[PDB]
Parts: C-alpha cells; sequence; structure tokens
C-alpha cells in the first residue's frame, strides 16, 4: 500500500467563553456535538460517510464514558460511526487532528471529524483518597480538578504558571516583555473581532438557563481598553516574587472545535472542496519544568517531515497560553512576529484546555483563506513537557 | 511514501488484583512505569530508541495531566519521548497498540511502546459542577467514578451489566448458558495457573504497604467454582435478571505493554519480532447492545485481514459478561475450543483500560506455547463499540 | 416556696433578611450576639447581673460547640454566664422565652436573655454517616441542612410545603383564600414599614464585605410587586396539584430576635421598667402531617392557664408560615382577623426558623404598646407537630 | 402558687458502645426511643401520661426536624406529647433532667422523660458553607462534625483534650496521676461489670444488620487487663509534649439514658414508687481554656440551693471526660476519692457526649440503691466553659 494524502474540508470552532461565562451551563460534550455537527455541514459530506470521530478533552472526570463517543452521538452520527476521546493535555485537540491524518494516509479511514472540547466552569472537584473506605475521623479535603488533572504540573506539583517562570527566567523573558505581548493580542484580537474575521469561523451557539435566553457568537474573554499602564499594574498570579499575571496569560475558558478530514481523491470525488492538504504533524518532548519550550521540538520536526524551513510559513499560529512562553519559543525558533497570531492569541481569546489545538488550527485556516496564504503552522506547548505541531498548506 | 510492516517484539503485563486487593495501593500510572520498563527490558531495544508511549486509561479522574507521560517518565524514559493517553473505555488498551501500529505503518515512528493501565480500587468520588458553581438549595450527589465514567452507560444510565440483560434477552442467552460460560472460564484459567501458562506474560509487582511482598499470580479466579454455587447466586443488575457476580467480570487493577516496531528496524538491530500486526479495526453498534461491539470489529479486522474467521488459530474475546461473550460467539461463529484457551475475565478480572492490551499480551503468549500462527484479539466497549486486531506469529 | 411573677424588661430583633441577602454573610451567632447585646442595652439592667442567655437555633450543624454560648460570650457577656441551645424547630425562639419565664418563675434565676438565632443562607450541605465509614462502591448523597434539618418533615419525609396542602384539603381552605392573605400581609407589611411601625423594636446590623458595606434596618422580604393577579399567577411550590407557592408561604430568611425577662420584684428594685408580665405559655401536639394546627391547642392551654377567654385578646400574633395553615387555625380559633398580625406576618416578613417565635413576640409586645393594648398572644406552629402559645400582659 | 416537689420514678440507659462499635449502625434517635419507652415501662405510669420529652444532643446535624420528638414519637408516644431538643454540649443529657424537674417544681407539668441520647460513630460530615453559593476554584475542605460541633473548642479552635492539658498543667496533675486514676477508674468498672452492678440501669439493644444480630447489654468501652505500665507506655493524644492520652481520657462512644421525672404528691396519689427528690441542680460558667474545671462552681451552687455542705453527699458521680479534668476538680472540691464514681468512670465506660449527662444519673441513682445511701450529686464539666451539677435525695 502506498500513502494517501489527507486534506481539511472544514474547520469550525464555538466562540470562547470566559470562566462561568455565557458557555458555563454548556456541556463540553454538547459544545463537541455542536461543532461536529457544524463541521459536517459546512463540509457538505455525507453524514452516513464518517468513519470515526476524534476529540481531545483533558477534565474528562464525571463526564461519562469515552466523551467523544457521547459528542458524536449528540451530534446525531448514527451509532455505527466510532469514536474515542484523547489526553495530551493542551495539546489534546491538534493531536486528535493529527491522528485523523494520520489514519487517512494510512489508508484507514477516508472521513473523520476530529477536534476538541472543554467546559472549565464545569469542572467537578474529587474527595480526598479516604472516601471510599471512610474519612473516619478528622478532617479532609476537596480537591479542584482543574488544577488537579488540567493546570498543575503532575511531575513538580507546581502551576503551569511556575512552568512560565521557569520559562522567563531561563530565557530572560522580562515582565515588561509579557506585558507588551499582551497588549499586542489584544489589540489585535479586537481588531479582528471588529472586523469580522472569525466571522466565518465561528458556530454560534444557543443558550437557555432559566434566567435568560441568548445566543453566543462572539470571543467574550478579550479585555476592552487593555493599557500597558493597566497590566504594569497588577499583580503576579503565581508566585510574588515573579513575572506571570492574569493580564500577561490566558485564562480559564469553555469551548470547542472541530475539522473534517479526508483521503483527497475520495474528497474530490465527492465533489467537495479541499481548503487545505495537512502537510506533516509531530510532537515534541521538554522537561516538564519548561514545558512551555515544547513547540520547539514539535516544529522543528514538523518542518523537516514537511520538507520546509521555517521562513517558507507565511502565517503562524502559536499558542499564548503565557506571554513568557510564547515569547521565549519565538525567539528560539526565529519567528517572524508579524506572521504570528495575525488575529490575536489566547491571552486575549483564552484556552480552553482540551479544544485550544483545535481551535488555533481553525483560526490559522482561515486567516490564511482571508490573506491568501500557501502554508501555515500551528503549535502550542503542553503541560508535563510536551508540544505538538502541524503544516497545513491551502488549497 | 510506501506502509510498512508493523511488528511485536515484547509484550508483558501485571497480574490482575483484585478490587480492594493486591495492587490497590498501587497506582495506575506505576503500574503502566513497571510494564513500559519490562516491555522495554524483555524487547532488549535501546530505550533511548522509543519513539512515543501510548496508554489507554479510563478511569482518569485525579490522576493528574496525561497518565500515559507520567507513566512513561516514572518508567525512566527520557523527557523527549512523547506520550498521550487514550480513553476508549474497555476498549483503550487495544486501541493504544493499534494507534501504535498505524503510526509505524505510516513512518510516524519506528519504535512505540504502548498498551493500558487502569486501578479502579483507587478511583475517586467526585462532586459535580454543583460544587464549584454552588448547590444554591436542595440536595446534590456524590458519585463513584468508577460507575460515573467507566461502568454505568453515559447514552441510558444504567449499568453495563444490564446491557449485558439486554443483550440475553435479543440473542436469547440463557441464565444456564451463561453460567456454564462462567464455570468453563474459572477451570480453564485455574489450570494455566498452575501449569505456568501465564509465568512468561507477567512482571511481578512489588508491594509495600503497613505489607511488604510480591504479587504475580492473578487473584480475581474464584477456587472450586461449581454449577450449583452459580446457579444460586442472585442476580446483581436486576431482581429478574440473569446476570450475576458469578457471570460477569469485577473491578481489577492492572496493567499490561507492548514494544511495537517497524519490521525492517527491528530486523536491522538484531531483535526478534514475535509477531506481525496484520490487521485492526473497531465497529459501532447500539449502546443498549453494547456487548456486541466485537462482532462489527471482527468482521472488519478479518476482511482487512484477507482472513476467514477460520483462519485464525486461537481467539482471545473478552469476557465482561457471559451473556455477550455467548451472544458473540453465536453472531461470529466462534469455534469455543480456539477461545480464551487460559481462562478469560470471568475468572481473570477486567481492569478497564489495561484489558485489550491484557488480552492481546495473553494472546501472543498463548500462540507461542501451542505454536500457532494467527490471533484474533477482539472485545466489548461501553457506549457501544468494539475492536478487534489480528497478529501473525513470526 | 412560692412562684415569682416574670416580666419582659426588653425586647429587641434584627430586620430580617432574605435567603443570599443582607444578612447572608453575618453568622448566626453574630446575630444573636447583636441582639443579645442591644437587648441587654435597652433594658439598662446592670450586664454582670444576668443569669444565663437562652437561645433557639434550628440550622446547628457545622456552627460550633452549643451556639448559644459563642453567641452570649461574643456580646460582651463575662465567661461565668451560663447558656445553652434550644431546638423545637420554628417554636425554638419561643421555647427560650418561655424556658426563661420559667426558671425566673420557679426562683433559678432573676434575669436571662433569651430569643432565637438563625442564618439559613448560611445553612452547610452535608455528606451523611457513608462519608465516615466509607462509601465503599457507589454513589451517596449530598444533603441540603436548610431541608434536612428544617423545612423537611422528619415524620413524612416531605417538605412542611406538603403539611400545608395537608390542611388546607383537611379544612378546606382554598388556592383563592391563601392569596386574599399573603396579600393582606403584604398590604399590612409595607404599611407598617412605611409608617415607622417597626422603627422602635429593630436593630440595625452593620454588613462588611469585599463589595459593599451598609448598614441593613430594613425587613427585604416583603415584595412590593404584590397583587392578587400576581399571586394568582404563580405556580404551585410542592404539588403540581395544590395551592400552597411561593407568594402564600413564608421563605428561607435570616434573623435573630432577643428579650431581657426578670424577676418583677428585682427589676422594680433596680429601678428598671417591665414592660409587660408573662402571663401563661403552652406547647401543644398535632399529627406531624398536620403540624400546622399546633397553635390551636397550645393556645387552647395557655388561655386556661391564664384564666382567659380567646375574645380577651387584644392583640394577636399567629405566625405565618404557609397561609393555609394560618388561616386553617384561625377558622379553628375563631380568632378577629382585625386583631391579629396587625403589622403584617411572616410571608411578608420571613421566616428565620429558629428566631421566628422571639421575633413574633417582640413585634407583639410593640404594637400593643402602640396601639395601648392590654392582652397579647403570640403563637406558632412547628414541624414535626407541635405548636406553642403566649399570653402577656402590658404594664 | 407554690413550688412543687419533683421525683424520680425510673431511670435507665443503654449500653455504651465503642465508636464504630455495637451501637455504630443504630440512630441517636432510635437508641432515644429505646431509653424513652424503657424509662415509660419501669415507671409503671399509664403508657400516655406523659406531658413531655426533653432530650440532649449535641450533634444534631443532620438528623432531622427536632430530635427528641422523633424519637418520643419512635417510642410509641401519641402525637399530641410535646417535645425539644438541649444543647448544653456535654452538660445535655443532665441540663434536660433539670429543666423536666424545674418544668414540674413551677406546677406547668407533671410527668416529663427526659435524658439524652448520641451516636458519635455516624455522625457526618459537612462541606464548607460556601458550598452553597459555590467552591469556585482551588482545594478546599470537608468537616467532621464530631469535631466541629462537639469535641473542639469554639472559643481557641483547639481540642477540649487541649482544655485537659490546661487544666493539667494549671492545677499540677500529673500523667503519672493521670494514669493512676485511669487504672482506677478501669478497674472499678471491671468490678462493677463482672458483679452485675449495671445490670438494674441497662436496658438492652437487639442489633441487626445485614452482616450481625445481637444482644447489646454490657459496655464495651472498658479495657480489659489495663496495667500502669501499658498505660505509661501510650503517646500523648493531642500535644507530643503533653499528658493527656487514649488512656486517661474517655472515647468517642455511643448511647443514650433517660429517666421519668414526676411531681411527687401525683405520683404517690397514682400509687407509683418514687425512687428520689430532685433536691437542686445548677449550672456554672468558666474560661473556655479551663473547661473542665466547670463542675466546680456549678456544685457550689447546686450545693447551696441544697442547703447541704459537700460532706453530706453520701455518692458522687463526676464524669471522666479527661483525668486531668476529673482530679482537677476533686482537688478544687476536696472529693472524697472513696465515695466518687463507686462503678467506674468514662475513662473505662464512654462518653457519648448528649446522653452522658443523663447517664450519670441513672448510675448515681442505682449506685445509691445498691450501698443505700441517702445523698447524691451528679456532675460534669461543659466544652465552652461551663459545668452543670444536681443532687438527688433517696426516697
Amino acid at each position: 500500500a502506498s500513502m494517501k494524502n489527507c486534506v481539511i474540508v472544514s474547520a469550525v470552532r464555538t466562540a470562547i467563553g470566559s470562566f462561568n461565562g455565557s458557555l458555563a451551563s454548556t456541556s463540553a460534550i454538547d459544545l463537541g456535538a455542536t461543532v461536529i455537527k457544524a463541521a459536517i455541514e459546512r463540509a457538505k459530506i455525507d453524514s452516513q460517510h464518517v468513519d470515526e470521530v476524534i476529540m481531545g478533552n483533558v477534565l474528562q472526570a464525571g463526564l461519562g464514558q469515552n466523551p467523544a463517543r457521547q459528542a458524536l452521538l449528540k451530534s446525531g452520527l448514527a451509532e455505527t460511526v466510532c469514536g474515542f476521546t484523547v489526553n495530551k493535555v493542551c495539546g489534546s485537540g491538534l493531536k486528535s487532528v493529527a491522528l485523523a491524518a494520520q489514519a487517512i494516509q494510512a489508508g484507514q479511514a477516508q472521513s473523520i471529524v476530529a477536534g476538541g472540547m472543554e467546559n472549565m466552569s464545569l469542572a467537578p472537584y474529587l474527595l480526598d483518597a479516604k472516601a471510599r473506605s471512610g474519612y473516619r475521623l478528622g478532617d479532609g479535603q476537596v480537591y479542584d480538578v482543574i488544577l488537579r488533572d488540567g493546570l498543575m504540573c503532575a511531575t513538580h506539583g507546581y502551576h503551569m504558571g511556575i512552568t512560565a517562570e521557569n520559562v522567563a527566567k531561563e530565557y530572560g523573558i522580562t515582565r515588561e516583555m509579557q506585558d507588551e505581548l499582551a497588549l499586542h493580542s489584544q489589540r489585535k484580537a479586537a481588531a479582528a473581532i471588529e472586523s469580522g474575521a472569525f466571522t466565518a469561523e465561528i458556530v454560534p451557539v444557543n443558550v437557555v438557563t432559566r434566567k435568560k435566553t441568548f445566543v453566543f457568537s462572539q470571543d467574550e474573554f478579550p479585555k476592552a481598553n487593555s493599557t500597558a499602564e493597566a497590566l504594569g499594574a497588577l499583580r503576579p498570579a503565581f508566585d510574588k516574587a515573579g513575572t506571570v499575571t492574569a493580564g500577561n496569560a490566558s485564562g480559564i475558558n469553555d469551548g470547542a472545535a472541530a475539522l473534517v478530514i479526508m483521503e483527497e481523491s475520495a474528497a474530490l470525488a465527492a465533489g467537495l472542496t479541499p481548503l487545505a492538504r495537512i502537510k506533516s504533524y509531530a510532537s515534541g518532548g521538554v522537561p516538564p519544568a519548561l514545558m512551555g519550550m515544547g513547540p520547539v521540538p514539535a516544529t522543528q520536526k514538523a518542518l523537516q517531515l514537511a520538507g520546509l524551513q521555517l521562513a517558507d510559513i507565511d502565517l503562524i499560529e502559536a499558542n499564548e497560553a503565557f506571554a513568557a512562553q510564547f515569547l521565549a519559543v519565538g525567539k528560539n525558533l526565529g519567528f517572524d512576529s508579524e506572521k504570528v497570531n495575525v488575529n490575536g492569541g489566547a491571552i486575549a481569546l483564552g484556552h480552553p484546555i482540551g479544544a485550544s489545538g483545535a481551535r488555533i488550527l481553525v483560526t490559522l485556516l482561515h486567516a490564511m483563506q482571508a490573506r491568501d496564504k500557501t502554508l501555515g503552522l500551528a503549535t502550542l506547548c503542553i503541560g508535563g513537557g510536551q508540544g505538538i505541531a502541524m503544516v497545513i498548506e491551502r488549497l
């Protein structure tokens, strides 16, 4: 057998909600179902021709057997359509797309929906280890699952924000550099929102509660009228002696994203329109303490697999979990800053952990289309000391 | 670019612990680290040549960021080695192997460790989102994660055991048929244990508490099981039903892993391929009938391999419930003598995220012991899926 | 030895907060300390002459050893002053005062502060004993203490509201009758508030939070938007086929009340001014299913012990936990509706369960003073099938 | 009106269970029902001539509306019989009896069942009170109700055991003194058990569970073959440099006790046999840090009210919550050790907090009968810095 080509046929995302914000009552699985259905619709594929659904999701606690399969079922897909759920932390949503592409390239499937989903506002709490056998006597604890499974380092026991401080120190990324980057992200996001740059990529969500009904269609994390002065006055969020603040880090957020990926000859034979070819993908490992540098080896490997140099890439989405690591990555790889996050990034837009990797890919494709660019790179760091990267080529 | 062949170079598992038994103080991730390291050792690969680690794990709650990655680091692999955690419920451990094989076949890696790990004893209890945003007024619930994320159907809200009842009714699988099958499994497992048939595949685990001892023998098998004792058991899930604790698997702890490699690269390194992965597939069925998942998965796997079922010499078909084991057999036409020759999960246990890899490890060793050529490993998956893999001994 | 006379020397309450409202950050014990201190101040007694403090409190869970004793200490009383906490559910605050009177009449004390305190907003949630001995396998429940220890029948396992439906059916109290009564309570309460009728009896509470700093002095439960039409449009709260709604029942509420009670000769010898003599008190029992009828036997007995007929009473406070039971009691006893709850009742004002019995007594005495009336009756029903009543005579 | 005389007509208790022991599946309320019914049977009163039931209960969390009233109903008393629940912490069970005597002396009742009940094994756990509005973000705690509501000082936030260390220091009570006292209590209890001395006072409890079925009739907390050597080897429980251990302090325990109390001339006219007259009672306050000294002012007051000197008392039950405080109280008052806790005390027998004050009164009465003594004193310390005492005259 010879390897096949894989293409993207559609790409969609929800608007990203704030913590306890507009999506705080909409399960991760319902957000996933929303983007799966929308990606199917927008691709104009026959929904009975979907071979698998692969979805990232990090905070799986309490969500029930295999969130990806629940989401595909809730989307309306037939019971015969398989799926599974991927946890590579912040990389989960892009890893899902990379696995879809691999399955297609390998001849194992022709059509897959892939992406990620996360609702952090609805993450649960855990009882301490004594609950099953009995607390007996004495107080106990309850553990926040966001922190335990999502935002704390399992190797070192400190917050991802501390890994960001480590990177800041190791690569000489100052508080002022981090705040300038943040303000840049805020400004680009505001301009993208105001110009309608995200209109094409966002599927609205109807939100119904006892109190109110409303349609959520605009990213709500951005901080209007951000200024260098307001940023410089914030206190550090993770260490009193540190540099990382709520203003130069992304947030806790809720959202989902998905893409239809298909074997190229099959998409063409079905009369569909390939939007981009997936050219390469790769993952990389680094020390957990320096997890924010994950994108460096992932990107190097991806570019090598694509037969490209970094300069060949027209547009880059590099996730902004923390300004500190965003900057250190860019400095190490030599990113042309004018090509990166042209519509703003996670500091403004948010970081729904299991969706973000797919979210950035969605934003990347649509930005390449708007600017008629040919080659794009999406990459992000991963808690536990990893990175993932993907290169796509517009058609 | 051309597709590559993938081979198994080693295969190992822990003994399977009972609920609150010998492995109940050993974290899933530590069990995973054990089997990763052992699989690497047994393969005689250079451990710096591992490209990725892929591990199944279902009850992820409270285990911390990306359990597979923690397990690979705890095994001693370098920080440059990537990994990720797979959740396809009961299929997770076999799915991980299938993903490893695929990555190899696709030229994206040369050497992967894959498998699965589960400690159901250590699964936590959970307060739902209301603990975070406020209960406000009125009662809430505290959820056993074993049930919520492992053993209850997310679509129907009832136990996997109820899906087994559905299957028993739909396919005419009686209580007596279920109990006969359970006794057979108990007998075969006891004979396998007694003859040393699991000795080659099991990596012992050192357990330290309190208690210091070595765990090396599967402890879920029920000594002196009888048709009479089984026939008297009360149904476990429905008072008018057929499924009991004696004709269903348990809640269990364990792990399993295999070294998978591109075939030319294994040979060039002077290693010994144990089997080639010939095909793999997944299938979807109604969640209410999830125990039937192996049927389409096996059909597809066999078709991908260019084989008929009769070509297969040995089969491992997981026994989550006798009801579904039997219905699956009837729908596929299994030769009962070729299936679960060393016993199955009714006797051995069902550590959910590991079981898919566990059966593969057991299959391969049984094929070696009996000098057989073709083997099939398959299992049902909560939520209405199945997975199957065919391997060919070298 | 001869029995002694007992008099009221002061009577005070907090304004009654709404659930999650103005008092929701002020602990029951701090509310109790506030009224204990104020009652002592208003009585003009030497505070070293207080022999005991007796406080009603129903939701004791998590409040620490003997809430009454914590309140007395927080009020500034010496550690030599004893106290204890009474739980007769809704009757607790009146029972505390009855006990104080009895102790004084029996020559066991000369001066006692009695009342009740409740913060329902701050009531905890609970894990039952399986948390201590171990869940083992399978789920458990997390119980709202308001419901478990306050508002659900321990005998029948249903809400107090269902007992109100039972009473509505048994005594033929219709939805319309209930709503007419509710509107009347709302109207009397609004007029009493507006005319200042509660100024003398209320002690203000200072409230400080991160968000707000303010003084709470006006009952906030009353519903300005009350009309027969709005009330008729409400859905039943407890039974879809029933009559009881949020509009014709009291609320979940926060508040406290206290009174200084003294032996009569001693109050006079100290140069203090008795406000009223406690003439009698009694408790009664009825079926838990019909607990709202508790006041009938309690009142009958209290009247007999006072040597009075119901027509001798000038003013009545009969608590309005539910219009259904308020009305059924009144019909049974033959209350002159113009003498009852002249400043409005709990449907408008609220029902902080362990305080309400003392609260109504405070309201009664001040209303008797305003109207120069001689004989008063305070009575209320009690979950679990009881009632309590007290008759007082102005001096 | 003139005061009346109050007599005890019956006195009964359960055996005391160990933590997680024989009574650990029998609710406090069911234990209370068992002693209420037995006390009524033993008194030979018409089985419905009860005016009120008054029960002590400290850990009321999650037990439902007014545990005393649930207990009286479960005992089979008619719904017309009133009841309430008392919380004066460790003093609750004796406080209930005192209140019953006061109501009778006051002419307000003729026949009351009073006592206390506690099941510490079944005490629940509490979520942080913020769970109602939400933990929001970050780890939290779960609180043991035994500790929060029973065993920790609400004023100082430390364990009753620490108050015991405070008293040991203040009054010079050494580890060796404490251990000698403990061994003495163990020995007396073992001899009392072996001689049948508790047989008359104990009501057996049938325990039926899925696992086990048996009759519980013998106190199970006593430690068989206690020695000075085993005691001297124990580690301190509450402070590493301290004196208080599991061997010289009481336990966490389950149990209940109740008495029928009646007006004297009416008991006689009914043909009943008074067992003792309640001669006096009182409560006292001390610093919470020194709560174990509570019995001193309570006992001084009770004796003064009875017109007696300490030396007139024939037998004393002084609770042994901690040897340290037991001894300090005895030294301060000058107790004749030969007259105190003649059948052993709580170090051997256990301390079911809301029951103990009634429990010791039951033991005192039966011991007076066995030794044909005339005057008895029952007293105990109370968390929060109180004490209570009662003097009885045989019968």
